[PDB]
């Protein structure tokens, strides 16, 4: 289900530090700080090889795991896209997705366990698609967004692509529209 | 290793779900598993692989990945022994439950599902291929005593690629007979 794009007050201005739970979270679970914005570990890492045809053959693991977490202190995971689709699960929290298709249309959608106000729980991104997510306040989780994100083939960074800047938000957008979404871009 | 200590509804089920556990069966079309619990593949994907299977071996196409929703209730608490060529990784997203984990080598390992990580609770879980696996619900009154969890089989879910254990009697071959009895109500 669509969602308004409605950043709350510690989202547009991160706060410093994070709730001391999630910090908790962080230094036990040894998460560190992603390229993209966010907390991030991978926990798995197939010992399967496979060969793709990439468009410049390539080995990947079969599949890649991660944690993702979004917090005040770093509540924004900033626009980028992988060759490949990404399976999304969610495990604590709330938070928001905004993709940008390589025709322009922009797509956003909440990501919660209340199905019945249209929040979903489980998300693909197909390749090629430009994706960003931001915290949503919420209490169940401390104000923070926990989830795990499955890649197959494995991830790899040749299949990482992040956005650079509103100029080339706006190319795909146009202008209006990346304005209101420069914030998601690096 | 958490200890085998089933709950009552465990062993012996109740007539029906809760609920707000029929609600969300309902709501989003979960069916009752022949392993037990309630399930339902909500991706598969459209990119495919091939990869060398024995059969001698033979190479076979395959999804790249699949995708489900697992749950487990009161009425049906219990995920029977059943193995996958594949290995298999497990999210959880609600609620609390504990896994049973039989090696071709008879060793048997066992440890609960839950976000409490500070009490030996795991979250994220990867059952390797060849691993006869059950899981069990564990009461919990956040969920309505459910248990949700996601599974993504890498290649996809085949059945091809699937096996369930037949009763004690087979269960018997691969670990003690007195441990068989002990697990007998997760097989057959
Ligand atoms: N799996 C994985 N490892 C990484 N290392 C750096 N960035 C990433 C990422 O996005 N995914
Ligand atoms: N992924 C998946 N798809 C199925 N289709 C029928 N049964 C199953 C199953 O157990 N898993």
């Amino acid at each position: 289900a669509n969602a308004a794009i409605e950043p709350a007050s510690f989202v547009k201005v991160p706060m410093p530090e994070p709730p001391s739970s999630l910090q908790q979270l962080i230094n036990d679970w040894q998460l560190i700080k992603h390229r993209e914005g966010g907390y991030f570990k991978e926990t798995d890492r197939s010992p399967y090889t496979m060969e793709v045809e990439k468009p410049v053959m390539v080995t990947r693991n079969q599949s890649t795991l991660i944690y993702y977490l979004l917090t005040p202190d770093s509540p924004i995971g900033k626009f980028h896209k992988n060759i490949n689709r990404i399976i999304h699960i969610l495990q604590r929290g709330k938070g928001q997705y905004v993709l940008v298709y390589p025709d322009g249309q922009v797509k956003s959608f909440k990501v919660g366990f209340d199905y019945k106000n249209g929040e979903v729980s489980q998300w693909v991104v197909p390749g090629g698609v430009f994706k960003a997510s931001f915290l949503l306040p919420n209490e169940e989780f401390d104000n923070g967004f926990l989830i795990s994100e499955v890649v197959v083939p494995g991830f790899d960074f040749e299949d990482h692509t992040f956005l650079k800047g509103e100029d080339e938000l706006k190319h795909l957008v146009g202008p209006e529209k990346a304005a209101e979404l420069a914030f998601l871009a690096h």
